């Protein structure tokens, strides 16, 4: 088929770099995949973390949240500029290539496990 990818800049630092189909979404494929990373979404009923930053050149497209939807993002530390929401954007033709940035998380509060 055409193929995609999507790179992850880690809570390490790193950059990881995964291909994925078109029509899935940025949380959704940082704990779809375990990337060495934090946050809680991928638990049963579990879903507040979503907190990504993108690419200027892929965010110049992309549209903005709700005040409920965007303070899942705040809840991340240095919140920027192109903060972008993990389960209200996806991968689509325009994507081939696209980077976010994975921020360091404050509190999820699942004392052992969420998954
Ligand atoms: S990925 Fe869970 S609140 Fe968006």
């Amino acid at each position: 088929g055409e193929e995609l990818k999507i790179t992850f800049i880690l809570k390490d630092g790193s950059q990881k770099t995964y291909e994925v189909c078109e029509g899935e979404t940025i949380l959704d494929i940082a704990q779809g995949h375990n990337l060495d990373m934090e946050g809680a979404c991928g638990g049963s009923c579990a879903c507040s973390t979503c907190h990504v930053i993108v690419d200027p050149d892929y965010y110049d497209a992309l549209p903005e949240p709700e005040d409920d939807e965007n303070d899942m993002l705040d809840l991340a530390y240095g919140l920027t500029e192109t903060s972008r929401l993990g389960c209200q954007i996806k991968m689509s033709k325009d994507i081939d290539g696209i980077r976010v940035a994975l921020p360091q998380m404050t509190r999820n509060v699942n004392n052992n496990d969420f998954s």
